[PDB]
């Protein structure tokens, strides 16, 4: 059956109950429709848990309340917990989920203790498809996948976070992919101020194919090792256009000492990247979250194996010219990275790669003085 949630038509009226009742009524194998030209006001967490092989067609605007007191410390704006079989999609392409994040960014700018929710938070479950829609101005992370979710596909998404003030949209990661298997991200555009895609602990079998990121911190493994032994494996990223990003791609691990654990990264390929005014084409950080003196006494021991960086082109920014990559592998770790078709230059035309603890078969000429 097909259900259309009743739109209250006013931002002071929360539409969430109407939406979850529609999902409860039709979500066992049915369809829920937000019609083209509609606006729904979501003034609380939208929990999609009653979905079981359901199809949620978003053709209108779902506008979340900014209500910073309400959202304070909350996990998710849209919560997708242990759902098996979901399609959350715009079939017209007109659907927009607006996180209304401005107030959160401004509050966080003045008070770093302010804790913000993730816009689309998937944990556990299986066979989830998210497609065709725009995500606008999330308070914090756009999309997260964890809890052992399997078979999750994000396709044809337009994601943008733009501040109307001088305070940037901090920590607006496009995709934080944690404990999961068989996640695919394809044909997505991201404009944000943090990681485009971050591979978090226990991510496995992730494919990212054709992505554009502007203003991001790159396609980034980690951070790993903060307080446990963390692994990322079997990752394939191809066709990334990285514009004005701090790095196009990289790996970040904590050093040893304290409560830090060991990081394992195996079989990760970054292929066919276009670098357009990004600060580094590639970066390895092995002293993440600590300083140089700390890392001298507490060396990094990350185990990186079968890391492939292939077919990178373009031009970095002025910032680190002549350096186009900073490969600071840990002193006690394995730095199993191979680079080929690396055609990236700084604006000057130079192409220096800083290295520490890199292997003899790296594939590009190294210069000493890597750090981070
Ligand atoms: C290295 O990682 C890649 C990327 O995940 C693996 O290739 C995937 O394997 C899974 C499971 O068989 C398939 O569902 C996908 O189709 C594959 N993805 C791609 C992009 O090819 C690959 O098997 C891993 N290699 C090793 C030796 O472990
Ligand atoms: C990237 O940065 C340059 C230099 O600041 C700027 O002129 C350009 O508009 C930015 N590009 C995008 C797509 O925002
Ligand atoms: C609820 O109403 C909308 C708009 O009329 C339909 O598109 C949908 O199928 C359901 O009947």
């Amino acid at each position: 059956a097909v259900c259309t949630p009743t739109a209250g038509g006013d931002s002071s009226t929360d539409d969430v109950p109407a939406i979850t009742e529609a999902l409860s009524s039709c979500g066992n194998g049915g369809t829920i429709v937000f019609p083209e030209g509609s606006t729904y006001y979501l003034n609380s967490v939208l929990d999609l848990g009653s979905c079981s092989d359901c199809d949620i067609q978003v053709e209108g605007l779902l506008k979340f309340a900014s209500d910073t007191d309400y959202w304070s410390g909350r996990t998710a704006m849209i919560s997708v917990s242990n759902v098996d079989g979901l399609k959350l999609r715009s079939l017209t392409g007109s659907g927009v989920i607006d996180g209304n994040g401005q107030d959160a960014w401004d509050l966080f700018a003045s008070d770093s203790s302010y804790s913000r929710p993730t816009l689309l938070y998937i944990t556990g479950g299986s066979n989830l498809e998210i497609s065709g829609l725009r995500q606008k101005n999330p308070p914090n992370v756009f999309n997260s996948v964890k809890g052992g979710a399997t078979n999750v596909v994000f396709s044809n998404l337009k994601m943008d976070a733009n501040s109307k003030s001088d305070n940037p949209p901090k920590n607006t990661d496009g995709f934080d992919i944690g404990e999961s298997t068989y996640v695919t991200i394809t044909e997505v555009t991201v404009v944000n101020d943090d990681d485009c895609v971050a591979f978090k602990p226990s991510s496995n079998y992730v494919t990212v194919d054709t992505i554009s990121c502007t203003g991001s911190h790159g396609i980034s493994v980690g951070s790993l090792g903060k307080s446990s032994d963390d692994s990322v494996k079997n990752i394939y990223v191809t066709g990334a256009t990285m514009i004005n990003s701090t790095k196009a791609a990289g790996i970040k691990t904590y050093p040893s000492g304290g409560d830090h654990g060991t990081s394992t990264v195996s079989n990760v390929t970054f292929n066919d990247f276009t670098v357009d005014n990004s600060d580094y084409a590639f970066q390895i950080q092995s002293c993440y979250g600590e300083d140089d003196d700390y890392c001298e006494e507490n060396p990094g021991n990350a185990k990186l194996t079968d890391i492939v960086v292939s077919s990178f082109s373009g031009t970095t920014s002025d910032k680190y010219d002549p350096v186009v990559a900073n490969l600071d592998c840990g002193a006690d770790g394995t730095c199993g990275i191979s680079i080929s078709g690396f055609d990236v230059k700084a604006p000057s035309g130079k192409s220096e790669v800083l290295c520490a603890n890199t292997p003899s078969d790296l594939g590009v000429t190294c210069t000493s003085g890597a750090s981070g």
